[PDB]
RNA sequence: AAGGUAGAGUCUGCGUUGAACACCAGAACAUAGGCUUGGAAGCAGCCACUGUGCUUGGAAAGCGUAAUAGCUCACUGGUCUAGCAGUCUCCGCUUAUAUAUGUCCGGCACUAUUGCCGAAGCCCGCCUAUGACAAAUUUUUUUUUUUUU
């Protein structure tokens, strides 16, 4: 992590926004992805404009405390094509965790954003970290705790 | 149509006088019950279903042998000891072989007789065209019958 703490501090995006930190301990990937999508679009702001791309810098820690309920570790797949004949590639969720474990929440947030050309800028602002610390230690960052889970 | 697919709605064959499965297993005599066949010995084809001491043992579901047997299932005392079925009814997902370029819930995801959103409907403001209906208390305002031989 000698240079990984350096590269994540290199910012391409606009920075008039607010930084958010979310602990993903015990959170279901779908509901956390819904809340992260709402924060990323900037619709938690009274000054929201559909044309203007505001939002928040969402930082997620503990990406491997994230669970997939009802045997979706072996049955949920991730499929794409290569453009070549026979190019269907389907990866299971356990193999997706064993390849890159932050991609579960990454793809879940990607499927919930609006499908336009502002999606690249919104997916920049989602920074998902597997372990419990992030490079933005000294930053002024405001925590987003979700509403309590016990509706059931 | 089909499987120990599950969640719920009633009477009941079981069953705390030792219980389905799980455990020690008693598991038989005149006999090899009567025809055939070389042998038909609990059972190739078939006919019979005599008794017996019985808490139990079917002429007997069977691997099986020239067949007895090598083994046992079913029927019953106790062990385990609170176990406990299969008859009726739906439901959220299933099974029945080519989506044969590349995913078939739209994707991502998830194990309310009314509050709100929601249309060019309806109401409100303004405008246009064509139709109707409504509205918009002092009359009189002067001017001629005639005349000249
Ligand atoms: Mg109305
Ligand atoms: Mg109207
Ligand atoms: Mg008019």
């Amino acid at each position: 992590e000698a240079i990984k703490h350096l590269k994540d501090l290199q910012h391409i995006k606009l920075e008039g926004l607010r930084f958010r930190i979310i602990d993903a301990k015990g959170q279901v990937v779908g509901r956390l992805a819904e809340q992260i999508s709402v924060i990323l679009q900037g619709k938690d702001k009274p000054t929201y404009n559909p044309t203007k791309e505001q939002g928040d810098v969402v930082i997620v820690v503990n990406a491997s405390h994230v669970e997939l309920t009802h045997d979706k570790w072996n049955t949920k797949l991730y499929r794409w094509h290569t453009g070549y004949p026979g190019g269907l590639r389907s990866r299971p969720a356990g193999d997706q965790w064993e390849k890159d474990p932050r991609m579960l929440l990454r793809n879940a947030v990607s499927g919930m954003l609006p499908k336009n050309k502002s999606r690249e800028a919104r997916m920049e602002k989602l920074k998902i970290f597997p372990e419990a610390d992030h490079p933005f230690q000294g930053f002024p960052l405001v925590p987003y705790v979700p509403p309590p889970r016990r509706l059931q």
